[PDB]
């Protein structure tokens, strides 16, 4: 068919999702078994000045919280502090709780992200973790403990849950150990993300992707050498190549090797010239190889 941005089905997650309300804030909360995963965020007072949040910790009380799942009030019996986040330990366990694991993604991984805001699931989007830990995703004022995930070996990763929008209009989450992406923190105080780089290694799948389809016309057979590319790309904007292996794409439409697609990578950079490429105008680091092999060989 044809290459388009595309998210995993949220069914799984969706019955995961709860309303967390402690005093006067609200937020989502991600209930697995017996515990109710959000930002810790969540209990602080003020939003507004540097927040101590040993302090915050040891000032909580617990009858501030609600958390509703649907219709349905959980009892709360426990929180435990975990870095950026927070464990509710509830009475109720979640029995629609799927097959699961956490994993903690890495740059250029991509995943999904089930945006929600009064507990209730509103959109889906595929995102990528970018090389400056931040993601391209749209949010607004109460999008936070929005889950990432993904869906593979029929369990569901959880790799994402949304804690803070940069200046930038950047975003950032945690993963459900408590770690924030990139270092950031859950402070009001302004923070700056590293440059954004362009991963090479999605922006050659993409024109494998493309050579797979019929769009041939950016492709030349001038060659150019992984460490010229890596060196050209150090100072364009853009991931070295390390991973030149991950290619049978290269044998599949064999003629072209990764050596001409880092090419046309140079020559492409500075414009289509209004041609396009799948429908896009400029060269797309967005799929990944994964994303790739599926939507063309239905892989999975």
């Amino acid at each position: 068919a044809g290459l388009r941005k595309m998210a995993q089905p949220s069914g799984f997650v969706e019955k995961c999702v709860v309303r967390v309300c402690y005093g006067n804030t609200v937020l989502n909360g991600l209930w697995l078994g017996d515990i109710v995963y959000c930002p810790r965020h969540v209990i602080a007072s003020n939003t507004t000045s540097a927040i101590d949040y040993d302090h915050e910790y040891s000032i909580m009380r617990l009858h501030n919280f609600s958390i509703i799942s649907g219709t349905a009030f959980l009892g709360v019996v426990g929180a435990t502090m975990h870095g950026v986040t927070l464990k509710i330990k509830v009475s109720q366990t979640n029995m629609h709780t799927p097959r699961h694991s956490f994993r903690t993604l890495k740059s250029g991984e991509g995943f999904n992200i089930l945006a929600c805001y009064d507990g209730c699931a509103q959109g889906v989007f595929g995102v990528n973790m970018r090389t400056n830990w931040t993601i391209r995703g749209s949010f607004i004022n109460g999008a936070c403990g929005s889950p990432g995930y993904n869906l593979k070996n029929g369990e569901v990763e959880f790799v994402y849950m949304h804690q803070i929008e940069l200046g930038s209009g950047s975003h950032v989450g945690s993963s459900f150990d408590g770690v924030m992406y990139g270092g950031f923190e859950d402070q009001p105080n302004l923070q700056v993300e590293s440059a954004n780089q362009m991963l090479t290694v999605n922006v050659v799948a993409f024109l494998y992707a493309a050579i797979l389809n019929g769009c041939t016309w950016w492709l030349k057979g001038e060659k150019l050498f992984v460490e010229h590319y890596n060196e050209w790309a150090q100072a364009n904007g853009f991931t070295a190549m390390n991973g030149e292996d991950a290619f049978s794409i290269l044998a599949a439409k064999t003629g072209v090797c990764v050596e001409r697609l880092l090419h046309a990578i140079q020559v492409l950079n500075n414009g289509f010239g209004g041609k396009q490429i799948l429908g896009y105008s400029s060269l797309n680091d967005e799929f990944s190889i994964n994303e790739v092999v599926k939507q063309m060989f239905g892989v999975n």
